């Protein structure tokens, strides 16, 4: 993610939906926080035992902090246990669909 | 579309986000006021010319109004020129992506 994004909000209790000029992004939030966890206390099994579940309503605070967070990680792309982090579509694909330059 | 969705917004002043159970759609907001505009009028010039434009806001009540609107059109699919109206992405797609089931 490029420094400029938007945040849309959650979907499903589950992901944390943000764009920047290029992407639109599904972030797994259980994912995100677990490999947050993950890379502060070097425990897999703890980082994942403390993380939020999908299936928790998140406050636009703390999904804030979240994607904050989720730049500034060695490794944004795979949890601990390999599992991608998030789901991505260029937003090309969505314009050139319904005709658009984009 | 299903009867039971989700609004999830406006995406790019262009876009309106709604999913059911199955997909997440991506409505181009001057192509569905086209062919709302297009089924009435029967003239798409007409149509065209007096529908919302890319790059307009939208109020959450407009929002809701095109979408109720759309679940109802004869040709919810493409535009009087035949350009799709939305994409359209399979839910499982977003969720198998991050190793979940859907
Ligand atoms: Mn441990
Ligand atoms: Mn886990
Ligand atoms: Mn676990
Ligand atoms: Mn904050
Ligand atoms: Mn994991
Ligand atoms: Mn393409
Ligand atoms: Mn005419
Ligand atoms: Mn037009
Ligand atoms: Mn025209
Ligand atoms: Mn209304
Ligand atoms: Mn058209
Ligand atoms: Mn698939």
């Amino acid at each position: 993610m490029k420094p400029t994004y938007e945040i849309l909000g959650q979907m499903d209790e589950t992901f944390i939906l943000v764009k920047d000029s290029e992407y639109l992004y599904f972030v797994d939030q259980h994912l995100l926080e677990e490999r947050i966890n993950y890379e502060k206390l070097k425990d897999e099994n703890l980082a994942c035992r403390i993380s939020v579940k999908a299936g928790q309503k998140l406050s636009e605070e703390k999904i804030r902090e979240l994607i904050k967070t989720w730049r500034n990680l060695e490794n944004p792309h795979v949890c601990p246990h390999g599992r991608p982090i998030y789901y991505k579509i260029p937003l090309r694909e969505i314009y050139e669909k319904v005709g658009r330059n984009y």
